[PDB]
């Protein structure tokens, strides 16, 4: 499998895990050095965010992607995406359209998330 | 005297002041050919694109100020979230508001450069 190929299965996993709740595979995925930016201009760090995920308070039914725009820069992936995501977020319901940035780097092997934002669309 | 946190942020000072003085030339430097960037409209922005706009003399900002730097060393990336101030003209548009940066800067080519980041508008 290509670059782009591992990346974009490494995206796929990514969504399934925020969709599903699956924060053990959102210990793996993301970095513990991770840096978010979200909406609100607040800057968000992977404790918080898993934090939001164990509290039971997101309940997303559809996390769906499109339009990727993808640079490789030797061991590091910049994302740009479209995602639309429909469910319960906190105290907002949602069904909208955001574009994240997500930038992945390899660590032995295992890519993980080590920044990115959400601005909504 | 020069610090430890002088140093880290050498490379973000710059940025900054060759925004604020148009130096094209610094931001050829500073900005790897590869990045993303991502504006509040949702836009994707290249380099090209991005330098495009300083060259054509379409961003006139008068102060570029920064606060509340959030940073994070992860191997050869530096992760930094950080408030800007941004007043002046920007194309048409006066400005006069604060925005949320994101930037990834990776060391390569013996440089620190960005790789990507994006532009947060509040409100």
């Amino acid at each position: 499998m290509n670059q782009r190929d591992v990346i974009l299965d490494c995206e796929k996993k990514l969504l399934t895990a925020i969709q599903n709740n699956d924060v053990e595979s959102l210990e793996v995925l993301l970095h513990d050095d991770l840096l978010f930016i979200i909406p609100s201009g607040e800057t968000v760090t992977k404790e918080t965010d898993i934090a939001a995920y164990s509290s039971g308070k997101i309940a997303l039914r559809a996390v769906v992607p499109s339009d990727y725009i993808i640079r490789i820069i030797h061991d590091t992936v910049v994302v740009s995406v479209n995602i639309e995501i429909k469910g319960e977020y906190m105290e907002h319901t949602l069904d909208n359209t955001f574009r994240y940035l997500r930038v992945w780097k390899l660590f032995d092997g295992n890519w993980k998330v080590i920044a990115g934002s959400c601005t909504a669309i």
